[PDB]
């Protein structure tokens, strides 16, 4: 069950200093410590390639505008060095179940990381490839969110954010999630929704949000999570309409967020009704829940589908979305200690 | 202590009907509802208009682009006829704490109108005129936040969204709030924030919100109200980790949320860190909480500071906002039974 790829791409991720170069001593604020940040994620890049190189690994080393379905192919595995955010881009280009896709951390001091491979395998690469090719991993198959779209005066056409008709299948899977609103920030968004194919309910807010098992704990977690002073208060009033103490809050805090989250593996996705208004005009039902479908027919002016913060597609008065999971659209990830 | 206003501006909303009119039978979905809609507010706006020189006051009716502070400042009183959104828009060209600004609901099965007089006055307007001759009516001071900027590569003009420098007064205040974010609905905000010139402490976010007491019950209430679900959950971890139904949980969550809403007339703003980012990269603070003074310093790549989601200033990295509340900035407005 052991695991020795031959082929890899590592797609790396850009820094603010590159940014900066192909883009014009010491500007503004932060200074040289961009160049500090540029230094670290480039030695660790370097130590990625050395690494597999030494086992004899046949090695293409890409930057996004180079990362692209043809690299894909030609390699066994995929290799996001940077952070999540090098994660999500390195799954959008990956739609074949059986096509491993591992992260690394490549500046654990300033990124999380949490899609990538535990912190020590970024100056201990060697360690993590000898565990593959012995087995000491098992397979994580983390479910993605598939979009569809049909209506009126729709365009399918993706845009790359970081620079009557029936449905077609846009060419993008949500690893975290698909984000539904207005592009100007202030604006309501006014849509209708049915959720397992039911009744269609109108609703307003500041947006929607359709995550993944591995989305839960990104946007969907900061868009539902409650303060541990709100339920401070909320266990006010329930002694006022057992003793408290940052003993007590702090556990049921953290009970109530643990429940926003959950397994990647599980084909559910989590829909949030983000800041909804209700009031004596509006109403809304719940705000959030699980399901394995929704639909959602566009009211809006100038509004976006977003998926994983990359890929954005129009989405207008007169069309129609519809998100699903499909196993095919899997994404084959590794777990080690 | 009565009332009786000579010359008067009303500046009314523009209709979906005016607007599909300025842009070229049946389209899409909702046709002839537009229509509707449109003879609604006509004859409202008509009705007001008639009382109003019925009572030998006269009388100037304006739409949006011609609403200007000269017209304000012929006016003895601003009338908006529409919604709270008609009301936002009326405020933003009134600087006078001495001058009244009244509004009058003109659809209300679809505007909400919290700001404008009650409903039954729409088609009683001759009414509303008689209490206010007769001071069968009390002044409410609408306190607004005010806006200052300085800081390197800033650009103070402001964009009205309906279509090293020392700090200077930007020119609209806020009756609802401040909003501060990325223009992208999807790109994480990053900023410093200083609460009552407290440190420093930087914060990622989905922006930030800073509204009135009048503002408390719009975006703000949204943005930190607690569902009712979520305390029923909340209650269960308690007596997990006295009785519950439908009622007590309904208690509690008003409870909760009336601690949300505060008076127009308080000078203080509630600040709100809107979706905020922990975890183990970065760490955030209080989430919301009550101040006379929050400074903004600007680390953001295309962000704005909206001001009642119609003007907008640009705010990026090396711009630095301060927000306060002022005397002089009190809108004078009415309230009746
Ligand atoms: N207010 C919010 O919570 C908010 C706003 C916008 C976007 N987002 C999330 O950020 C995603 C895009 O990430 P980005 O790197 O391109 O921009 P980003 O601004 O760097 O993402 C924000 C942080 O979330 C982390 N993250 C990403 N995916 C995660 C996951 N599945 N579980 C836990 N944490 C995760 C990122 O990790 P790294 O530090 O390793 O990059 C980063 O620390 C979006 O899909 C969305 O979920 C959240
Ligand atoms: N997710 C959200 O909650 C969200 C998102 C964007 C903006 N907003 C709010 O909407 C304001 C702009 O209003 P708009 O009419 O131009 O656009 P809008 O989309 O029509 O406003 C949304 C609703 O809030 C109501 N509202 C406005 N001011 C209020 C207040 N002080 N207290 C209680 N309700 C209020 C509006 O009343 P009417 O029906 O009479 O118009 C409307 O029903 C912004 O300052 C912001 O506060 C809220
Ligand atoms: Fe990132
Ligand atoms: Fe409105």
């Amino acid at each position: 069950g052991g695991f020795r790829p031959s082929r890899v791409v590592v797609v790396a991720k850009t820094t603010r200093y590159e940014f900066e170069q192909q883009r014009y001593a010491l500007k503004g604020s932060s200074y040289s410590g961009l160049l500090e940040r540029h230094h670290i994620h480039t030695k660790n890049v370097e130590h990625i390639i050395d690494s597999l190189r030494n086992e004899g690994i046949e090695v293409r080393l890409v930057k996004r505008r180079e990362y692209d379905e043809e690299t894909v192919r030609w390699a066994d595995a995929v290799i996001a060095a940077g952070g999540d955010g090098t994660m999500l881009l390195a799954a959008s280009k990956v739609l074949d179940r059986l096509k491993p896709v591992i992260g690394v951390n490549t500046d654990p001091e300033r990124s999380e990381g949490h899609l990538c491979l535990p912190v020590r395998y970024t100056h201990s690469f060697p360690e993590a490839l000898q565990k593959f090719y012995r087995g000491e991993f098992r397979w994580l198959w983390r479910q993605r969110i598939r979009l569809y779209l049909e209506g009126t005066g729709i365009n399918p056409v993706p845009v790359d954010l970081h620079e009557a008709s029936g449905p077609q299948l846009l060419p993008v899977r949500a690893l975290n999630e698909v984000f539904i609103g207005e592009s100007l920030s202030s604006r309501a968004s006014y849509y209708e929704i049915s959720v397992d194919d039911g009744p269609w309910e109108k609703q307003k807010s500041s947006g929607l949000n359709l995550c993944t098992g591995t989305g839960s704990k990104a946007w969907s977690f900061n868009i539902n999570r409650v303060a541990t002073q709100a339920v401070e208060d909320v266990l006010n009033i329930a002694k006022r309409q057992l003793p408290l103490n940052r003993e007590l809050v702090e556990k049921v805090t953290n009970e109530y967020n643990e429940s926003l989250l959950y397994s990647p593996e599980e084909p559910k996705i989590l829909f949030s009704i983000r800041e909804p208004i209700a009031n004596r005009v509006f109403s809304s039902s719940r705000q959030r829940c699980f399901s394995s479908k929704v639909c959602v027919r566009s009211r809006c002016w100038d509004a976006c589908m977003v998926v994983d913060g990359g890929t954005s597609f129009e989405f207008n008065d007169g069309a129609i979305a519809s998100m699903m999971i499909n196993k095919e659209d899997e994404l084959r990830t590794v777990l080690l200690e």
